[PDB]
Order: structure tokens, then sequence, then C-alpha cells
């Protein structure tokens, strides 16, 4: 041990360290500076910067010995604090960097660390900055922290008032639409909001440590446990085991399908007779701490008997494949397809037709914060359950009977998180930490590690798909035949219902009369699939996107003058039969076609011998809301001090609940002149927030923004005064009447598709968006870099617009790394940020352009749609599409690895 006597945050500390400590533990874990923020903890993320001696440096890979006596540390911390905000902290509010808020604290520093180098950096500098420095963000595509740093700077050197990054409440007085900050910001940007790891760092020393013991292999039949070894080391309490589970031990779907062919109850807490995929939970190690758990896991022996496993859909669908769950077949689902006439005949007599074979991977959502949860038990007697979970109500019911408690004695809280992007849609650790804190009584904190969320928990699910177009010579689509198999891994829980999506939304966009299809679902040893930004339409539209062009090509056609041809107008219905709901697409291909006649003469102009530009297009549509009569519920509350609480479920992946929540209402409370900063939000919890649902499916500023209106409305009603004016508080008391008002509202427009014919009008509200991809192909080494994107948007009304432009930055992001990069095919190899190809800002184009083209929802609050999975629905195939228009080359299997597009240049 060595005593070290340094400045951190302008305040003098003795410090006493092991050398060989990581900076990051000991700031954390030693000082309470839990702003410093810790995802990867291999370098990777940028997280945790601190600035050290005037450099920005990675506190996760910095050790001890590396900081000198008399070093000066910056954490987030001595930036600024609430009421005492650093302009680059007032900078990153005002535009909008913190969604999640994860990584905010560590592009703070790190920014600051530039400015203190250069005052006066370009945007190009920014970049090139928080590329070396490793700095990643998964929310929000970069350009806003970009946007930031450069507003910072522009104040720091005196050429606009520091005021200037304060917001200006709009002239026309409605927060509905403006760039309002969102409530969460100032605690993301000063290190102050508690995620899941935080909180376990302030959690009390009667806490237990969970570390998971874990299959290393895909596929085995378990024969034994032994965990001595295990209990006679360091800060061990127990190890916990299936045989310590109260309930069934397994999780269910909840919603199986009728005709899934698995009953839903496949998927145990901890695994006793079977490992279905690498990475399955076999026990729990508890301990004094994560360090002393995790060494003990080493040590628990696990009795293995391997079997053969099943790692691609293929593989596990072969018709004399073994059953992975022993009495389901692996193939346990199918959905057809059938809409208007058989469409051999049409195909057979059409002027021209095209087909494709596609694939879509097994995309990692890799958030900076990896998955992280605890439990308790309550003095109530209840399990208290606090996680990463964005649908707190349906994870309560699906783990519930697996863990023996009836739905009344647990309690599921969703904490702030850094990030979910869907796998969140999912049970990962909340059964495992209920499981521990029902066996000991005590309370108990699980955080995975990096490759831990990589490996262990769920996935996009691979699909391969063939898709077939029927069309005239004019470039009327006449029919479409699809088929695709979708991978999802060994655990069924919404494998079928991806598989509705194939149904739904390949070829979505375009009036197609006549449709025959099928789509099916198949359990492999490979991750199980969880929810994934776009569920389902990623793979669909890729390959009907792509396709499209190809259409194009053989027509001799302009592609966007095809879609223009085929988009929907009134009178046309989407694949499942039903009207859509606006006509945009029209409208927003009009007015992007100037700009992509313009990036076309660019890319031919800028073009060289070995540097090829191409400009490629999609459509993207996708639903706002679960399928069928979705519902929502909110409480509208007058408290006593004037504030009004919107009590919601509404979950926060980092996408903006709190906003959607204040900027819903405020709008909805106009006539009472409910200032914004008097609108208090709730954080989910199952036990004293309405069920408002999950947040997944694009769906909660349609469902439950129409229930806080909703509520609002009646909490006006329930105010309103005889002869005008509004009662206050205390007149409401004194007359015994509520204060605390209910609303609710339904889809009631909505149907389910049907199991036979796929054909239904399972959402009221979609989003429909066009995408223009503008890229460089290196043709020396198959590189692509895109140079732009922009999205064409009808998102019928805004609620936020640093919301909604965040969102579809993000989004677009994404699809570049899903369409480059991207992909959690090698259980070792990609269990790293980098070994997946996460997206460093250098990957993502500065140039990032949104037109918004809203035509209001009829059943959207205030016109609303969604906005969430939107820009991610097709960008992947603009971008594919783009590189055919560079090189003509098409990528079918996703991702565009440059040997993969090497390969096809030289073929
Ligand atoms: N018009 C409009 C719309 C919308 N908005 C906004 O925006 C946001 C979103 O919304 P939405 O769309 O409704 O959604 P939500 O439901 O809330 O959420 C969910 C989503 O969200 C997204 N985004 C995001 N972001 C972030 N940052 N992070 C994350 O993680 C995430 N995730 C993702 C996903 S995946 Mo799934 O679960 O797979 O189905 S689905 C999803 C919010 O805040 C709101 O309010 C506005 O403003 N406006
Ligand atoms: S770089 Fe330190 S936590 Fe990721
Ligand atoms: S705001 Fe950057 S990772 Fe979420
Ligand atoms: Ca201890
Ligand atoms: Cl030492
Ligand atoms: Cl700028
Ligand atoms: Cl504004
Ligand atoms: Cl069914
Ligand atoms: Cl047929
Ligand atoms: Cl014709
Ligand atoms: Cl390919
Ligand atoms: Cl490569
Ligand atoms: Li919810
Ligand atoms: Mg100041
Ligand atoms: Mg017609
Ligand atoms: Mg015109
Ligand atoms: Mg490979
Ligand atoms: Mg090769």
């Amino acid at each position: 041990m060595i005593q070290k006597v340094i400045t951190v945050n302008g305040i003098e500390q003795n410090l006493f360290v092991d050398a060989e400590a990581l900076l990051s533990d000991v700031l954390r874990q030693q000082l309470g500076l839990t702003g410093v923020k810790v995802g990867c903890e291999q370098g990777q993320c940028g997280a945790c910067s601190v600035i050290l001696d005037g450099k920005v440096v990675r506190a996760c890979v910095t050790k001890m010995k590396r900081v000198a006596d008399g070093a000066q540390i910056t954490t987030i911390e001595g930036v600024g604090q609430p009421e005492n905000l650093h302009p680059l902290q007032k900078a990153w509010v005002l535009h909008g960097g913190a969604q999640c808020g994860f990584c905010s604290p560590g592009f703070i520093v790190s920014a600051k660390g530039l400015l203190d180098t250069n005052a006066d950096p370009s945007r190009e500098d920014v970049r090139d900055w928080f590329q070396k420095h490793r700095n990643a963000c998964r929310c929000t595509g970069y350009k806003p922290l970009v946007d930031a740093v450069m507003d910072a700077a522009a104040v720091i050197n005196g050429k606009k008032p520091e005021t200037d990054l304060e917001f200006k409440m709009p002239a026309d007085g409605r927060i509905w639409g403006s760039k309002y900050p969102r409530p969460t910001a100032v605690a993301k940007v000063t290190g102050t909001l508690d995620y899941g790891a935080d909180l376990g760092l302030k959690m009390p020393a009667g806490t237990l440590h969970l570390a998971m013991v874990q299959a290393k292999v895909s596929h085995a039949n378990i024969k034994g446990i032994d965990t001595s070894e295990a209990l006679t080391m360091p800060g061990v309490h127990s190890v916990i085991t299936h045989k310590d589970v109260k309930g069934k031990n397994r999780i269910t779907g909840l919603i199986t399908f009728p005709t899934n062919k698995g009953d839903g109850w496949d998927r145990p807490i901890l695994c006793d007779e079977k490992v279905f995929q690498y990475g399955d939970c076999i026990a729990l190690v508890c301990a004094d701490s994560e360090a002393n758990a995790r060494a003990a896991a080493e040590k628990v022996k696990v009795d293995l008997e391997e079997l053969p496993a099943y790692m691609s859909g293929p593989a596990a669908a072969a018709e004399d494949a073994i059953e992975i769950h022993p009495g389901t077949p692996n193939v346990y689902f199918e959905q057809p397809i059938v809409k208007g006439e058989d469409t051999g005949p049409i195909f057979a007599s059409a002027d021209v037709t095209v087909e494709g074979d596609f694939y879509v991977g097994r995309q990692p959502h890799m958030p900076i914060e990896p998955d992280v949860a605890f439990a308790y038990m309550g003095d109530d007697g209840k399990c208290y359950i606090h996680s990463k979970s964005i649908g707190v109500h349906l994870h309560l019911y699906m783990i519930a009977p697996g863990v023996g408690l009836e739905p009344d004695q647990l309690v599921l809280v969703a904490n702030p998180m850094g990030g979910t992007f869907g796998y969140k849609f999912s049970p990962t650790s909340e059964a495992l930490v209920a499981v521990a804190a029902m066996a000991t009584g005590r309370p108990v904190h699980l955080r995975y590690n990096y490759q831990q969320q990589q490996q262990y928990t769920g996935k996009r699910s691979p699909w391969e798909m063939n898709v077939k177009f029927a069309a005239k010579k004019d470039g009327t689509l006449l029919a479409m035949e699809s088929d695709w198999l979708v991978d999802h891994g060994p655990y069924s829980e919404f494998g079928d219902l991806l598989t509705l999506r194939g149904a739904q939304f390949i070829g979505a966009g375009y009036n197609i009369p006549n449709i025959r299809g099928l789509g099916r679902t198949v359990a492999t040893n490979h991750v199980w699939g969880s929810a994934f930004r776009g569920y389902g339409a990623p793979q669909s539209m890729f390959a009907s996107e792509c396709l499209m062009d190809m259409l194009a090509e053989k027509l001799g056609m302009d592609p966007l003058e095809l879609r223009y041809k085929n988009a929907y107008r009134p009178g046309d219905t989407n694949p499942t039969g039903q009207e859509p709901e606006v006509f945009s697409l029209p409208d927003m291909i009009d007015q992007l076609r100037p700009k992509y006649q313009a990036a076309l003469e660019k890319a031919q102009k800028e073009s060289t011998a070995t540097h090829k530009k191409g400009v490629g297009i999609s459509i993207g549509v996708y639903g706002s809301g679960l399928d069928g009569p979705d519902a929502s519920e909110a409480w509208a509350e007058l408290n006593a001090d004037g504030t009004i609480t919107v009590h919601t479920a509404w979950e926060d992946h980092g996408q903006g609940a709190d906003i959607g929540c204040v900027g819903t209402a405020h709008e909805a409370l106009r006539p009472m002149g409910v200032a914004p900063e008097k609108i208090k939000f709730t954080w989910p919890n199952t036990a004293t927030t309405p069920n408002s649902g999950p947040s997944g499916g694009s769906r909660q500023q349609v469902m439950t923004g129409n229930a806080i209106r909703v509520a609002c409305e009646n909490l006006l009603k329930a105010c309103e005064k005889p002869g005008g004016g509004y009662y206050t508080y205390d007149e409401l008391k004194a007359a015994d009447k509520p204060t605390k008002i209910t609303g609710n509202w339904t889809a009631s427009g909505a149907t389910h598709c049907d199991a036979v014919t796929g054909l239904g009008k399972p959402f009221v509200v979609y989003m429909y968006g066009v995408f223009m991809a503008e890229v460089t192909v290196d043709v020396a080494t198959g590189q692509t870099t895109v140079d732009g994107m922009t999205l064409m948007a009808d998102l019928g009304s805004l609620c936020n617009q640093l919301a909604t432009d965040g969102q579809i930055y993000g989004g677009l992001a994404q699809g570049i790394g899903l369409a480059l990069s991207e992909d959690f095919e090698d259980i070792k190899k990609h269990a790293t940020l980098v070994g997946a190809g996460f997206p460093f800002i250098k990957q993502i184009p500065d140039k990032l352009d949104i037109v918004y083209v809203n035509h209001p929802r009829p059943d959207g609050p205030f016109g609303a749609s969604g906005v969430g999975e939107l820009p991610l629905t097709s960008p992947h195939a603009a971008i594919i599409n783009a590189i055919k228009s560079a090189t003509g080359v098409r990528i079918y299997r996703l991702p565009a690895y440059p040997e993969k597009v090497l390969e096809a240049l030289k073929a």
C-alpha cells in the first residue's frame, strides 16, 4: 500500500491505495465519485474519462502507480455541479446531448480536456478528439455532442453570452414541439444520477454481491454442481442453484401464440437439466464484493455432458435436427401472410420479376452501461427488484411464477439506466437477483461485465430471407412472395411475435395487392432473441428495400421514382390489408427528390479512380404500439404545493420518458396555465404507478402520451370552477374533492393479425420515413465510409425536438453499424465493443440531416406518432443501396465487412 497526496476536483486528498489498483475503482469506491462512469472496463468506451495532469485518460485502465504525488485529477464532479454548471454542462443540456446520460460525464470531461488545449476547435477537431479518446455514445449519433462542444467553446471564448446556453421560453409559449430540456439532463451532465452500479456502491455493508457461474459450452446436459471449493474462498456467503428457487424456475413468455408448438415455459431461471446457450447462468455466488464473488465463481465446478450445438437457424431447422427442448420441434412457430390472389400465376404473367436471398444477423445492442440489477426483501415482506427493465409490469408477470411469488408480493422498479435499445424488453437479471434475495433474506446486487453483456443478454434475432416481387413494366407492383427463418436462440419469449413482424413489414410502404409468404421461428443454441430497436423491421425491410432497388435496376428505372410510383396513397392497403392512417410518403419523396438528384451529381463529380461515391434510398415504416387494442393509464395529481405529478410507468431507456411526460402534460394542461417546471414525473414502479405498459414498439408517446393527455383533461375538469377559472388545491381539499385523477386510453380501432392469413389492423398509428445514404467505397480495400445520412420523417407532431432529433440521429448511427460492422456471431471475438464493430465517432458522419414532414395522426396525442424505432427500420438498406450505386456491388448478407465487399468487387 502507498500514501499519495494529490488534488481531486480542487481538493487535497490524502489517498491510501494499492499501486496496482485502477483509478476508476479508487475514485468510485474509495472517494465516492460515482460520476466517473464505468461501462466496458477495457479502455474502449471513454465513459470513465478523467483529467490527470492535463491529459484525458480512461480511469479504468490507469493504475494508481501512474498517479504521482501532487497530481491533479478532475472528474465530472469537478467540472460543475447542479446550480454551478460549467458551460459544457449547460450546452449539453441545451443541445439534448444527454439521452441515457451514461456517456455524458466522460464526454464532458473529455471535452474540457480538448478545450483546455484547443480553445477554438473546428467540428472536425472535436470529432478527432472524441475518436482519439474513445468517447463512445450509443444514443445520440454524436452530432448533438459536437454541437454542444462548439456552443460551449463560443461562450468560453467570449463570442456569445453564457446566458445563451440557458433555454429561452418560446414566443408562442408552447412547450410541446419545442427544444425544452429534459428534466433529468442536469443530473446526467453532473454525474449525480445514480445508475444501477452506482446504487450498488451506495448500498449498505449488509448487501451481498453476486457473480454468475455460467456455461462455457453452447449445449449440454447438466450432471452436477460442486460448490465446495468456492464456499471456502474469501468473502463468500453462499452459492445459489436451482435448488434454492421457490417457484417453477422458469420464465414464461406470457403471451405465447396458440399456434406456437412450445408452451412458452422453456426458459430456466437457473438451469437445472440443460445448458441451452453459452453463458447460461447455472449458479450464483453471493459474497462481500463483486471481486470476491467473481473469484469464487471461477472455482464452482459444473459437471456437464456437452451436446452438439446448433449455432444457426438453418442448422437447427434441418428435418433431422435433434430437439433442443425435448418434446418441442426446433421450428416451433410459423406465420403465413395471405393477401389477395394466388401469387404464382401473377409472377408467371408479370412483365418483370426479381428475387433475392438476404440475411441480417445477430446485432448486439451495445449500450455503454452493461446490465445490472439488485433486489431485497422489504420490511413489508415483498421482494423488490430494481433493474434496467423497460417493462416492469410485463416482467413481474414473466418471472413471478418462476421465483415462487404471487404478483402482489413482488415489486419491480426501473432504475435510471444507460441504454438498452430493446434488450430490456426481456428479463435478464431480475429473476436471478429475486431468487438470491429470497434465499438469503439479504439485499443482493448483480453487475454484468461487458463480456457478459455481450454473451449473456439477448440479441437481434438473425433472419434468413427470400423475397420476390412481380411488377409491370411501368413499375407497378403486382405481387410479392416472402419466406423468412428467424433464429431465436433457445428462449422463446416473443419469438413468435417477432416472426409475425415479417408478415407486417416485408414490403411495407407500397400498395401490394397480392402476397403469399411464410415466416418460421426456430430455436437454436446461439444467443436468445431479445427485442432490438426495429424488432423485425430491420430484417424485413432490408430485404424488401434492397429488392426494390433490384427491381428498379431490372426495369431501368430510378429507385426513388420506383418508390414514388408505388408508395401508399389513399385507397391502398398495407401488407396486412389495412388502410394507412396518413399518406406522407409521396410528400416526403417529392421533398427529398432534388436533394437526391444533387447528391447523385456530387457523387459523380467527387468520385475518383479508387474512391467511388454512391447514393442510396430506402423507405421505413413501423407501428407505434403493441399489436391490437393496446392501452395505457396515467394519473394526474394536483399536489399541495401547486405542482402536478403525472404518474405513469413510462420506462426510460434514455429516450426521454421524462420529457415525453412533461411536454405532453404541459400541452394538455395549458388551459390552467401550468409551467413546465411545476410538472413532475414518476419512475416506473409496479406497486405505485399504473400499468402504462412497456417501452417497446415505439408506443409510449402514443399510448401513454394519450393516457397522460386524458388524465390531464380529466384533472382540468376536476379543477374547473363554476363561472370560469380553476379551484386551487386548498379549495378542492376543503370541498373534499378529488385531486388525483385517472386517465385511460385504448387503441380500440386495432385488431390482431390473423393466425391463418396474417391480415388485420395491428396498429392504429405508424411511423413513416424515407432515408438517403451517401457513401464512399475505397475499391482497393472494400472499406465504406458513410459521408451523410438524411431522414425524411413523418412523426405527426413533435412532443419535443431535442428528443426526436436525438432519437433519429441515434437510430441512423445504429443503422451504420448494422450495415457495415456489427454482429454477434463469434462468442469470444464479438464480446467487446471494438470486436463487435461498435461505431465510434468517425464512423458516423457529421452530416445527419432530418426533414420533418409531419402529417398529424388521427389517433395520436396532438397528432403525434412515435419515433423510437423509425430511424432503424431501413437505414442499412439505404447504405447497402448506396454501395451498389457507388460500385455495382450488392451485399446481400450483412454486415458489409471490407473483405466481403472486396471479394464482390473482384468477382
Ligand atoms: N412525436 C414524437 C414521438 C416521440 N417523441 C419522444 O421521443 C421519445 C421516444 O418516444 P416513443 O417513440 O414513443 O418510444 P418509447 O416507447 O418511449 O421508447 C421505446 C423506444 O425507444 C428507443 N430509443 C432509445 N433511445 C435511447 N436513448 N436509448 C434506448 O435504449 C432506446 N431504445 C429504443 C427502443 S428499442 Mo424496443 O424496446 O426494441 O421495441 S422500442 C424503443 C420519447 O421521449 C418521446 O416523448 C416526441 O418528442 N415526439
Ligand atoms: S473505457 Fe473505461 S469503462 Fe470503458
Ligand atoms: S447518451 Fe451517450 S450512451 Fe446514452
Ligand atoms: Ca466487506
Ligand atoms: Cl502498493
Ligand atoms: Cl457548430
Ligand atoms: Cl424551442
Ligand atoms: Cl396463433
Ligand atoms: Cl400461389
Ligand atoms: Cl406497364
Ligand atoms: Cl453478400
Ligand atoms: Cl474485413
Ligand atoms: Li411501463
Ligand atoms: Mg462558470
Ligand atoms: Mg392503384
Ligand atoms: Mg414534382
Ligand atoms: Mg465470421
Ligand atoms: Mg477473402
